[PDB]
Order: C-alpha cells, then structure tokens, then sequence
C-alpha cells in the first residue's frame, strides 16, 4: 500500500483552498463547448511515486497525489520541487460504466507538462504526448476489462532545461523564498482534468463554429472520427426557439442562419445554442452540444487610424495581464469558483479584456471568458532559448494543435505569437503561418517590439509596445493598429498577503493604497484623453493578480484583497470603453 494522501499546508491560503474535494476535484464537465450527456471523471486521489527521468514503471508507488494538480502544489498533496533527471509516475484504479456497453471509450487528458506516456492494463494506449498545454486522448476500447481496470501516466517535465514551451515555470524550490524576479514555481504532471467518455465509433471531434453575423449565418465545420463520409445537422437555438438548421458535408465549410443575430460583445455576451449531429440518412450517429457568440473581430481604417473592430464597430480593448498562477494550486485553480472568480474581478473592476499571459488555460476557462464577456488575448508560451530545428517543429506542432482546439471561443480574438524576444524567431513568418491558419482572428507578431532586443516582423495586426509604467506614446501605421500589450506594473505590498514577507518588487512601488489607486486611475485617464484618440487601441495593465514576489496585482496572490477602490476603477474603465465608442 502507498502512503496514504497527506495534505500540505498551503504558502497563502486561498478563499477555495479547504474548498478541494478530496475523491472528485474539479469536477465541472472539462470541456463545456462540444458536449456529450455520458462521461466519468477520473480525478482525485491516483497512486504516485518520483523515478529517475530514464526509468520504467515502478514496482511499488510508494506515495498518493491529488490529481489534477501538479506535484510542485500544495494542492496535490507532494508539494515538491521536480527536476529534469525525475519522472512522475502516476497509477489508478477505474471501472467502466457498464451502460456504455456497445460505444469506444475514449480517455481524454485537457494537460499534462510535459511528455506524458500512457498504460491501461499494461498496454500503451497510444504515441508519446509531448506539450503541456493541448488537450489529447486516446481510444482505449481494445485495453479494457468488464473489471478494474487499472491507469499508469508517466510524466518528464525537464522546465527551462528543456527546449520546450515553458512560459513562466522555473524549476525552484517550492518553498516560498525572495529573487525569483518575473520567473515562478514550476508546474510538472498532469495539472486539468483526465476524465473518460464513450462514443460511437464514427463521432465528433472537433467543432469549428465562426459567426459571420454580417451574412447572419454561422460557418460550421464539423470535425471527427470515421464521419468524414457522413453529413451532419448543425441547428442553432436559444431557449425552445431554433434559429437555424442545415445539413452539409462533414469537414467542409457549410452555413447555418442566424437570422436577426444577437451579437456578442463584452457588455452583453449573448451565446446561442448549437447542436451537431453526423448524420446516415437520417440516422444521427451521434450528438454534441456546443454554443456561439455572434461576433468578428478585425482591421478597420476609423477616423483616420487602423482599429480593432469588434463586430464591425472599434471599442478601446482596456485589459490586465493575467498569468493565471495560484499559490495553493500552482498551474491549477482549486475548483471552478477560484477560476473563474479572476475573471469575474475583471468585469468588476471594467475591464472588457484579458491577456493570459505564456500560458494556456483548461477549456473551462475559455468558457468562462465567453460567458462573462471578456475578449481575450492568447499568448502561445515561450522557449526558454533560441529552438534549433526539432525545437522549432515541436514548438509549432504544439502552436498549431492550441489554435485547433479554441477556434469556436467567441471570447478569443486575438494571438501572441511571441514575447519580447524569448526564444524568439521567425516573426514574419510565423504572424502570416497564424494568421492564415485562424483569420478569424487578430494576429500579434510580437509582444514589446519597442524594447527588450524583441525583433518586429514588421507584419500582423497589431503594433505592441510594452511601456513602463506607461503609457507610452505607440501609434498606429497604415497597416497595424497601435496597442500596449504592458504597461502599468504598480506595486503594493499587502501585509499579512505577501507570498514572502518584504520579498515584494515591482515597476514602481506605491507607499500606500490611496498612492496606488490615484496612479492607477493616472494611467487609464491618460490613455482615455491622449492616447486612444491618437491612435492607441488597447492597454494591458499588469495585472490582476501579485504572483509570487512579483507584488503588482490589483488583487493579491490569494485572491483574499482586492486593493484597489472597485467602483473608481470601474468607473475609469468605463469612462475609457465609453469614449472610445
Ligand atoms: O511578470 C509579468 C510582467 O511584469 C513581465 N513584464 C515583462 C514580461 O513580458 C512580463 O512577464
Ligand atoms: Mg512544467
């Protein structure tokens, strides 16, 4: 028997962090836009051991572990620092419901950092994942037993040592200590939801809804397994009321109407139902649920300056930065309260955008965003170091499947392909291989071209300066449109809310609270007066959270103190949205 699960005291304490369930953490459905009624969710407590990076499945696991979070969390219940020449290996027991005799079964991973191989009753059920940030999954029908049946993960996660996407992870002592700068507590292991579900053999995989609310239709791409000869049924509805039906081939392009569309936008983000149906005759094979938001995003010329327009219309996209970091969790929020309660604040404190910053997020996040109304910004996360070739070719893999997997997110309407330089190449490049890839969507060749040895491509839509603390003096071109993808960066330490006592830094340090919320709202009033009637069209304020020692949130790291005045910096954000409207 291993020893049994253990919890860790926490660095700070969250509002949910005695609110993890032990057996069923997470246990929201992972993936709230393409939805079936039948699925198990296999988190909670796994069998666990460390071995050397190069070993195979140990004998004994010797210790438990909370998935989904990663062991560096206090939250997993290991809370221990995890290097390049260790693996994790995880082992569970599971048993199939038995009403999903007669369908595959399809074992399904939203991440797991980084190369991650896995065994049902000893048999590997598939190639070697590598990326720490897609979703992936298995069909693993043939390997099971009418029994227990019994799960092995191994994960290697080699952090910065590695030539793979990383972001912010470093490996550290997990402790909390002071120097770290802007670099954080690494994330190793299997960190969102691994849950199983059946299907028919021929079923969807993939949904690719794009409004084109100007043609009040829905473009639909239905994706999947063995249905590529099929048609399908995409019908649109709100309430009891369909909107729109068609049939039309599977893997191609077809419309839907959308009559009299209700659009999406921040202030009132309306998302229609959708249903699709591969289809044999008018036999329907299978079925999932799904939904849209009604809006575009692209360039126009307005008033003499290249804007984003939002359903045809520029808005001033006035965001934070977000990391998405958590100190009881790491990488992983402690329940879906806790993520989406950032976002939530978001649209407390007035602004309508998000910059997640070189991380993705669980699908459950997106859906929150597209729920809440905030456009988002997606970073793709960073190399540590410039890739040679097969660094390159895993780094764009790993890019293209994180593109695939959110083309339906009303809330996403804009790529970070690269950020100040790190790791960087290719930025011309790469902004026409994304663009063309998602047009749907805004492309930003590069974060901080006015600083930091950040090479410009010179291409995409968007010119992104990142000023401190702001807000600068970026202009448009006659081809891009002018935003500040940082800025801001103001510092509090909040006694009794510090991740390490006096171990706070930050761009510019306010003496009290009063200081820091008439320097925020400086700030904002300065971008609503000069700068968006000159040509600037969004702000990224760094940023919604302190992470770390990094003491620059508008609300401390364990979400416990709001420290700015809500309804000031509401009204500022809207005064900004307003005007720019
Ligand atoms: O750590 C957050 C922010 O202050 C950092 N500014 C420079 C980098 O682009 C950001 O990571
Ligand atoms: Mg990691």
């Amino acid at each position: 028997a291993p020893r049994a699960w253990t919890p860790k005291p926490s660095p700070m304490t969250t509002p949910w962090t005695d609110q993890v369930p032990v057996d069923n953490p997470l246990p929201e459905y992972p993936r709230p836009q393409l939805t079936r009624p039948d699925w198990a969710n296999l988190n909670g407590i796994w069998d666990f051991a460390v071995t050397s990076a190069n070993a195979g499945q140990p004998a004994t696991f010797p210790e438990q572990i909370r998935v989904p979070f990663v062991a560096e969390s206090a939250l997993s219940g290991i809370q221990r620092k995890i290097t390049q020449n260790d693996k994790l290996w995880y082992k569970r027991t599971f048993t199939v419901p038995s009403n999903w005799n007669g369908r595959r079964v399809q074992l399904n991973f939203g991440a797991s950092d980084w190369r991650t191989t896995v065994w049902v009753n000893g048999r590997q059920a598939g190639a070697v994942h590598s990326g720490g940030y897609d979703a992936f999954s298995y069909d693993v029908t043939d390997l099971l037993t009418a029994g227990t049946n019994t799960l092995v993960v191994s994960v290697w996660d080699p952090t910065e040592t590695g030539t793979q996407a990383v972001g912010k992870q470093r490996i550290r002592d997990v402790a909390p200590h002071p120097g770290g700068g802007i670099l954080y507590t690494a994330a190793s292991g299997i960190w969102q939801t691994v849950w199983l579900e059946p299907t028919a053999a021929a079923h969807v995989t993939r949904l690719d809804l794009v409004p084109d609310p100007a043609n009040s239709r829905l473009k639909v791409t239905v994706r999947g397994a063995g249905i590529s000869g099929h048609q399908a049924r995409v019908t649109v509805s709100t309430g009891g009321t369909t909107v729109g039906t068609a049939t039309g081939p599977v893997g191609t392009e077809f419309t839907v109407p959308v009559p009299n569309p209700r659009l999406w936008t921040p202030e009132d983000p309306f998302l229609y139902d959708v249903r699709a149906d591969p289809l044999s005759g008018g036999t329907t094979v299978d079925s999932v649920g799904s939904y849209t938001g009604m809006r575009t995003i692209a360039l126009a010329s307005v008033g003499g300056h290249q804007r984003p327009v939002l359903n045809g219309k520029f808005v001033f996209q006035t965001g934070t930065l977000d990391q998405g970091y958590w100190p009881d969790g790491i990488y992983t929020a402690p329940t879906d309260a806790a993520l989406r309660h950032d976002l939530q604040k978001h649209k407390d404190l007035g602004f309508n955008m998000v910059r997640k910053h070189i991380k993705v997020e669980p699908q459950r996040w997106f859906y929150w965003a597209d729920r809440l109304g905030l456009l988002v910004w997606q970073d793709m996360p960073n190399m540590e170091r410039t890739p040679d070739a097969a660094a390159r070719t895993q780094w764009e893999a790993e890019y293209d499947r994180i593109i695939d997997q959110h083309r339906s997110s009303p809330s996403l309407v804009l790529w970070v392909n690269q950020n100040e330089g790190w790791g960087q190449y290719d930025q011309a490049r790469l902004a026409d291989k994304v663009k063309a890839y998602d047009p749907t969507r805004l492309v930003d060749n590069m974060s901080g071209v006015n600083c930091c040895g950040a090479v410009d491509g010179g291409n995409g839509d968007v010119v992104d300066h990142h000023v401190y603390v702001g807000p600068g003096t970026t202009v448009p071109s006659a081809t891009r449109a002018a935003v500040l993808g940082e800025f801001g960066g103001l510092g509090f330490k909040v006694a009794g809310h510090e991740w390490y006592p006096g171990g706070g830094f930050s761009y510019e340090d306010q003496p009290d609270l009063a200081h820091l919320n008439n320097r925020f709202v400086g700030l904002i009033d300065a971008i609503r007066e000069v700068r968006m009637p000159r040509g600037l069209s969004a702000s990224v304020y760094t940023e919604i959270t302190d992470v770390e020692n990094e003491v620059n949130g508008l609300l401390t790291y364990d979400r416990q103190v709001v420290k700015v005045d809500e309804a000031r910096v509401r009204a500022a954000n809207r005064a900004l949205i307003d005007a720019s409207r």
